[PDB]
Parts: C-alpha cells; structure tokens; sequence
C-alpha cells in the first residue's frame, strides 16, 4: 500500500469543511465567552 502522493481535488472541500469546524468553534465559543461578558439589563427596586 502507498499512494504516489496524488491530491483529491476533494482534499479542499474535506479539509475546507474540516477546518470549518474549528473556525466556527472559536467563533461561537467566544461568543459563550463574549456574550456572557455582557449581563442583561440589571435589576432595579433599588
């Protein structure tokens, strides 16, 4: 077994989608970390 190395035109779209992944995770995650640093309209009665 052993591939010459050849390069799925695939490999753009699995990786790209791979990648998406991630790049949507840290997008989101700071979102959790970004959003949650931010408390809705505080209370009142004082």
């Amino acid at each position: 077994m052993g591939l010459p190395g050849r390069v799925p035109l695939w490999v753009i779209l699995l990786s790209a989608f791979a990648g998406l992944l991630l790049l949507m995770l840290l997008i989101l995650a700071l979102w959790k970390i970004g959003f949650f640093k931010r408390p809705l309209k505080k209370k009142m009665e004082k």
